[PDB]
């Protein structure tokens, strides 16, 4: 009597979104989750993405990985999948000329890889795991210090003057200048959220400048890019990633926003050119939420079986938090 999409699908009378409509990252089933309880390894802080730490393991499950922000609170956890490019092995950030944000107790000159993994006791994640670690070409055109018009992705009715402040391997992040750098995201050439300068005046919208800038009213590019130095990243490296051809009522896997540890059968509930709208099977509409569409927690139904992941079934009936 156990949950199988097939028989889901039957009576529901209901189609799954075809793989050919995920990107390969998203869809892959066969590699190997070689990471284990207890390995050290970098990443970037997903919510300050500029900025690397020290993190281990906590939790496998699946091709999923739960990692910890060494000598910090469990409650900065937070889940990756093994095919991340937001995690590097033990020895990228020297490599590659990055700083470290050092473990809780340790000021940055105070931390060294063979000491640590003494005092810890541990291992380091072997480097044969990592997708990511500055060997693969850098993004074509996209320079340290160039500057570019990007959509401010928590307020996305704004497009802002914005610079590229960090490349690997084939990405890049995209920093508002003179904003906080939590307000920073990783990027690659095709990203709809980032266009040439001189884009909003070319549509007729509204550029946000850099916050403070004196007399904003009057901002200038020509002007600005005199007063840095800077060039603009140019119009040929930017590239049309095609809108998604995912359709309402299509049915997939998607990654709870609110505890993401689990994974739970989902439908299309609504789309735009590149995000669609997650309604999770039997829950309240309340719980629905727009995500890019190549957003790294979405996957083609089958990937937590494939994976060895729970999946979890439709709320059932009439329970608490439910919709009809």
């Amino acid at each position: 009597e156990c949950w199988s999409w097939e028989s889901y699908l039957e009576e529901q009378k209901a189609i799954t979104a075809p793989v050919s409509l995920f990107q390969d990252s998203q869809a892959v089933t066969h590699n190997k989750n070689g990471f284990k309880l207890g390995m050290k390894l970098e990443g970037i802080d997903p919510q300050h993405p500029s900025m690397y730490f020290i993190l281990t393991v906590a939790e496998v499950c699946g091709y999923r990985l739960r990692l910890h922000f060494d000598g910090y609170s469990e409650c900065h956890d937070f889940w990756v999948n093994a095919n991340s490019p937001d995690i590097h092995p033990a020895g990228w950030f020297e490599k590659t000329g990055h700083k470290l944000q050092p473990p809780k107790g340790y000021k940055e000159e105070e931390f060294s890889w063979s000491q640590y993994l003494r005092s810890t006791r541990a291992q380091a994640a072997p480097k044969h795991l990592f997708v990511s670690q500055s060997h693969s070409p850098p993004p074509l055109g996209f320079q340290v210090g160039m500057k570019l018009e990007a959509v401010d992705r928590m307020n996305p009715s704004l497009v802002c003057v914005a610079s590229v402040t960090d490349v690997v391997d084939s990405r890049f992040l995209v920093h508002f200048d003179n904003w906080d750098d939590t307000y920073d995201y990783w990027c690659d050439p095709s990203s709809p959220y980032i266009h040439p300068v001189g884009w909003c005046q070319k549509q007729g919208k509204p550029l946000t400048p850099p916050q403070d800038y004196p007399d904003p009213d009057n901002f200038c590019w020509e002007k600005y890019l005199e007063e840095t130095g800077a060039s603009a990243v140019p119009t040929w490296a930017f590239k049309v990633r095609p809108p998604h051809s995912f359709l309402v009522n299509m049915k997939l896997e998607a990654v709870d926003r609110r505890n993401p540890a689990l994974i739970r059968v989902a439908s299309v509930e609504d789309v735009e050119d590149h995000r669609i709208k997650i309604h999770f099977d039997g829950w309240s509409h309340g719980y629905d939420f727009w995500i890019d569409a190549d957003h790294p927690d979405i996957h083609p139904a089958g990937w937590c079986s494939k994976t060895g992941h729970p999946l979890q079934p439709p709320l059932g009936p009439r329970e608490p938090s439910s919709a009809s």
